[PDB]
């Protein structure tokens, strides 16, 4: 590294999470003008889920300039967070771990009204990712309500009669009657007011095999892990938790996603940051962008009173179930602005004028090349104007055969004259180089720091070739301040 490399890097491997991989970078200055951010702490290699994943974060309390060390907030504990190196061989690297839950793909979001901020990352059940995720919303409803639905262990494949119901109660369904079990507030199972356990696994390689063995370490039995009594239905879940002291400490886990479309197979975050509504009506409105192999593709959930309750939007009726991973901006008025990854070979732009209750139809962006499988952006807004104009910014690789090739570009927002969805036009006139055009560059989080600079932490690699898989230390952090990216090439 040069001298202005240094510090740049938040996670890597050796650091507090004990994992030796990273992935899914989220960056968010928040309102304090304390910086916060967190990623995917991938114990297994840089594989998806299935795999053992928490999510992890860190703080900086000086503009982004230090970090302090990462914390966990969402851990699953049914296989230890260690250190280890997966194999990079042509065998090998293919391996996964089949048996953990994991937490994957985070969105940061603040409410400045409340100052409150919000950690939603996927929450898969032990040996579940997107590609094996059963149909359904993980939840009944009994006279009405939705429930968390169980499989006792002895019933039936496919039979799921029993629910979490108040005080995390557990009943049984068929006669309606409380049993002597129950889950606390992290969803662990207990009877008659008996912490359930069971034995971590730990996971080494003999060769290029993976041996998921059991330890004589017991931990609580969860409702998500692979050896629990009751076991949830093995779809794919939204997770949350919220501080109230800038991530010293967290609430207690929500499993926010009860509005699971029932025929949806997945419902997942588009990673990054949400966004909080500044100027209009809606003002204060939070939303988080999310895509689905469902009725849609793209959808939404907002929130019209701090969090407390979400509702979920379908921006289109797609069913192919593409990686419709978006960020979002919005418009002098508050209209919002959309901009998103698709299956289609180009980036997609759609828009709200009632604060993301509907969405206009996919607009191509035709200013960057990417591949037909894509690449997830960041996109922002910035505080200040440029060339006297509104500005947003957005970070993505550039280039048609894989990932590589970042820019960072600055769109000056004008008025066309028109009125709906129409009423404003983006000017692309900056685009800077981060590095080299074969320099590999996937996954970005884009935030303005408080002394106005911008702050990007990336994927410096590419994460989609078969090639380069389970690299350290890729994560990477950087710093520019606006003159600097003004570059017209
Ligand atoms: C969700 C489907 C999609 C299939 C290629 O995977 C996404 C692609 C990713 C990618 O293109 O690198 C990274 C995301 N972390 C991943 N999402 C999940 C939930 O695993
Ligand atoms: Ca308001």
């Amino acid at each position: 590294g040069a001298m202005a490399d240094i510090g740049s890097n938040i996670f890597y491997a050796g650091d507090a999470t004990k994992s030796n991989y990273f992935r899914i970078p989220s960056l968010l200055a928040l309102d304090s003008g304390t910086v916060i951010a967190a990623a995917d702490a991938r114990y297994g290699g840089t594989h998806d889920a299935k795999s053992k994943i928490n999510t992890a974060f860190a703080k900086s309390t000086d503009g982004g300039k230090t970090w302090g060390q990462p914390t966990l907030p969402l851990k699953f504990d049914d296989y230890v967070a260690k250190n280890i190196d997966w194999p990079r061989d042509s065998v090998g690297k293919n391996v996964q771990i089949q048996g953990s839950a994991s937490y994957i793909d985070p969105v940061l979001l603040e409410d400045k009204e409340t100052h409150r901020v919000f950690l939603f990352a996927d929450m898969m059940p032990a040996g579940i990712g997107s590609s094996n995720a059963s149909v359904g919303s993980g939840f009944k409803e009994v006279d009405g309500k939705k429930y968390l639905k169980l499989h006792w262990k002895d019933d039936a494949a496919g039979t799921y009669d029993y629910s979490v119901r108040e005080n995390g109660t557990i009943y049984n369904d068929t006669t309606n009657s409380a049993t002597e079990y129950s889950v606390d507030g992290e969803y662990n199972l207990y009877k008659n007011g008996n912490a359930m356990l069971c034995k971590q696994y730990d996971y080494n390689f003999e060769g290029t095999k993976l041996l998921e063995t059991q330890t004589d370490t017991d931990v609580n039995m969860n409702v998500f892990y692979k050896d629990a009594d009751f076991k949830v239905f093995p779809t794919t879940y939204l997770a949350m938790k919220y501080s109230d002291d800038e991530g010293e400490t967290w609430s207690d886990l929500q499993i926010v996603s009860t509005f699971k479309p029932e025929e949806s197979k997945f419902l997942v975050l588009g990673p990054g940051v949400g966004k909080q509504i500044a100027n209009g009506e809606h003002a204060g409105r939070l939303i988080v962008p999310l895509y689905s192999k469902s009725s849609a593709e793209l959808g939404f959930m907002y929130s019209d009173d701090h969090g407390n309750n979400w509702t979920y939007v379908e921006a289109d009726q797609n069913t192919g179930g593409a990686t419709a991973e978006a960020q979002i901006v919005e418009m002098p008025d508050g209209s919002l602005k959309t901009y998103l990854r698709t299956g289609s070979g180009y980036i997609a732009q759609v828009m709200s004028t009632d604060g993301g209750e509907t969405w206009s139809e996919r607009v191509p962006l035709t200013e960057i090349a990417t591949t037909g499988y894509g690449t997830q952006l960041s996109v922002i807004n910035y505080s200040q104007p440029v060339d006297g104009k509104p500005a947003i910014l957005l970070s993505a690789p550039n280039a048609t055969n894989g990932r590589k090739n970042g820019k960072i570009w600055i769109g000056l927002i004008s008025e066309t004259g028109n009125s709906g969805k129409d009423k404003y036009s983006v000017d692309w006139k900056y685009c800077y180089s981060v590095d080299t055009p074969q320099m590999g560059y996937s996954y970005s989080c884009l935030t303005e720091l408080p002394d106005g600079e911008i702050g990007l932490l990336y994927e410096k690699y590419d994460s989609w070739s078969r090639n380069e898989l389970h690299l350290k230390n890729i994560l990477k952090y950087e710093r520019f301040n606006i003159d600097e990216l003004k570059v017209q090439p």
